[PDB]
């Protein structure tokens, strides 16, 4: 067995500690292990997201736009955490894909069958005028145009929709695929527990102040970095067995798991923080009808 006592978790990719060369066979090999997967991918990362947001006081009373949002069963749960907690928000959900029927029927969530470009994201702007907006984008089209055509698009969301905060599906293009050195927000880069076995996408977090917009150039030598730095922590670090964790499940993915869980906020009081996330985890994955 692969195990290894760990301190904390990576939270964020500038903490990936070291490199590897990327083996392309690595794509052969089985990318998910649980079922409902990508929803729990989703939902632990957009949890952990939000949940800074509501200890920024900044997501009370905020509209949230989630673009790429369909099926989207995981925002249930998401829309139920916060409703209970006393937490006002309305959440409009835009995809032209059509919505799990879940969502359906709640007066606080707007469902929305449209795919969105500049032009329809000034409409949306102007009508939800003048509420604070939480923006979330989960859009799909990947070949590298694929992807920059996707990225120049998010960053249009958020010129035009001007959020106080930001989530963005981030995937640097492979570097034997370069087209062009292209711009991102500034934004913290969340890593993903659940994500697929090698994937090499993450959640790019932001919280703007003033009027400024930071942006970070983007170069091949960079996604030169970003597949060793995440074909490392694939191969490596999310295949260890954290011995000294004390949790019913000691895989990597549950220890980084447990650390986001954590700064999740309940109405329910624990005695420790080792009963909140059982807690939380227990919900969570009876929610999406994991084992
Ligand atoms: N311009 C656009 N506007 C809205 N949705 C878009 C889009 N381009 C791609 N998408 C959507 O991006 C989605 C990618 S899958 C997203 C999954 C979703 N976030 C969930 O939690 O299940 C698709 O449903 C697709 O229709």
């Amino acid at each position: 067995m692969d195990v290894v006592s760990l301190d904390k978790p990576f939270m964020y990719f500038e903490e990936i500690d070291n490199e590897l060369d990327y083996e392309p066979e690595s794509a052969n090999e089985v990318a998910k292990k649980l079922p409902y997967q990508g929803q729990l991918k989703l939902l632990l990362g957009e949890l952990f997201f939000l949940s800074k947001l509501q200890r920024h006081g900044i997501l009370d009373g905020a509209t949230v736009v989630y673009i790429g949002s369909a099926p989207g069963t995981h925002i249930r749960y998401l829309r139920d955490h916060f409703y209970n907690l006393g937490v006002i928000i309305k959440w409009m959900l835009i995809d032209g894909r059509h919505h799990d029927p879940i969502l359906n029927g709640l007066r606080d969530v707007t469902l929305v069958t449209r795919f969105v470009d500049e032009e329809y994201l000034r409409s949306i702007k102007k009508q939800l005028h003048p509420s604070k907006i939480i923006l979330i984008s989960d859009v799909r089209s990947p070949s590298t145009a694929d992807l920059l055509s996707n990225y120049a698009l998010q960053n249009v969301m958020i010129s035009i929709l001007n959020p106080v905060a930001s989530s963005l599906k981030w995937r640097c293009p492979w570097p034997d695929q370069w087209i062009k050195d292209f711009y991102i927000p500034h934004g913290n880069k969340m890593l993903q527990p659940f994500a697929p076995s090698y994937s090499a996408e993450m959640r790019l977090l932001s919280i703007y102040t003033g009027e400024n917009m930071r942006l970070t150039r983007v170069t091949k030598s960079d996604a030169v970095n970003y597949e060793k730095k995440m074909y490392y922590l694939n191969k490596i670090v999310r295949n260890k067995v954290v011995v000294n964790f004390d949790y019913p499940n000691q895989e990597y993915d549950y220890f980084h798991m447990y650390f986001m869980l954590r700064t999740v906020y309940c109405n329910k009081t624990f005695p420790t923080t080792k009963a909140k996330v059982l807690f939380l985890q227990q919900s969570i994955f009876r929610f999406l009808n994991i084992p």
